[PDB]
């Protein structure tokens, strides 16, 4: 039975989380993905001029085409990518999966353009969500999951420092005391879970659902839950130019913690400083808008502090407070 750990490494101010990846024999270094279900690479296909500070995928050498199959993506900040499809081995912490769909790019929008620390992405949300057309394709984790030890995923994301995804096995040293697992909803294709309570600092409030989602920086709650955190932080204001609210960096920030099926899962105030906001002397909040979407996103600033088993079975969501 296949099982394996595949290293990961915060960028800058931990913004995204990348892993390498091997793809027909080259190594691409991906962001690993878990609020998406396609496998898509920076490519040959791409303009040259767009290839460059990438590690690409050349179809032509390893792929096996799919004539007429495309895949497309928009997302609601306005970024966009698409292009054809190919069947190639994908390696991931020495897990091998043959005949896995890569989606290869030929057109992406300038934010990713502009992001020189990826040359793609690695979906891990359930395949139900695959954008490849005519026939959705299964997910790296789908493919391999039968040959796994245990289907499941674990991931230890830290601050600053290399973490780890582990696949088909529990790794208890990354943890302490016991997880607690509770269901999902895998309805519209997410690793979905319910809160019964929060607390911000000094208020409480009742409970919701959100994602567990590697592939979002921050932390995102409904409007109502960040005013009600903001409202403790001394001078904290809204900016656009940095993203959204930022405090004086040497504020002294209140926990945040959500209650999962009798679990506290908190996050310590230290981790949600996200860093400089890049303009003057202040920091960004962790803790930001999920812009009216109905359901909140349980993104890095949250994984930092847990240990989180995504496991098929259930399928289930385990959590412990990282070692």
């Amino acid at each position: 039975a296949a099982s394996g750990v595949a290293t990961n490494t915060p960028t800058a101010n931990d913004e995204e989380y990348i892993t390498p990846v091997t793809i027909g024999g080259t190594t691409l270094n991906l962001n690993f993905d878990t609020g998406s279900a396609d496998l898509w690479v920076f490519s040959t296909e791409l303009p040259a001029s767009q290839q460059s500070g990438h590690s690409v995928y050349n179809p032509s050498a390893t792929g096996k085409e799919l004539s007429g199959y495309t895949w497309s993506i928009s997302y609601g900040d306005g970024s966009s990518a698409s292009g054809n499809v190919f069947t190639d081995s994908v390696t991931v912490g020495g897990v091998t999966a043959h005949g896995q769909a890569v989606q290869a790019a030929q057109q992406i929008s300038a934010q990713f353009q502009q992001d020189t620390n990826n040359d793609g992405l690695l979906g891990l949300a359930f395949s139900s969500i695959n954008t490849v057309q005519p026939q959705s394709q299964t997910t790296f984790f789908d493919t391999v999951k039968s040959s796994l030890a245990q289907p499941l995923f674990a991931v230890a994301l830290k601050h600053q420092q290399p973490g780890v995804y582990d696949f088909g096995f529990i790794d208890s040293s990354k943890y302490t005391g016991s997880l607690t697992y509770t269901g999902v909803d895998n309805s519209q294709g997410f690793w979905s879970f319910n809160v019964d309570s929060y607390t911000a600092g000094s208020q409480s409030g009742d409970g919701f659902s959100g994602i567990a989602d590697t592939g979002t920086t921050l932390l995102l709650l409904d409007d109502s839950v960040v005013s009600q955190y903001y409202s403790q932080v001394s001078g904290a204001q809204q900016d656009s130019n940095a993203g959204g609210y930022v405090f004086d960096c040497s504020t002294n920030l209140p926990d945040f913690s959500v209650s999962i099926s009798g679990y506290t899962a908190t996050v310590p105030g230290s981790l949600i400083n996200y860093g400089p906001s890049g303009d003057g002397s202040t920091c960004l909040g962790g803790i930001q808008s999920n812009s009216g979407i109905g359901f909140s996103i349980f993104g890095d600033i949250f994984l930092k502090s847990q240990y989180v088993v995504f496991d098929s079975d259930g399928p289930q969501l385990g959590f412990a407070p990282q070692a």
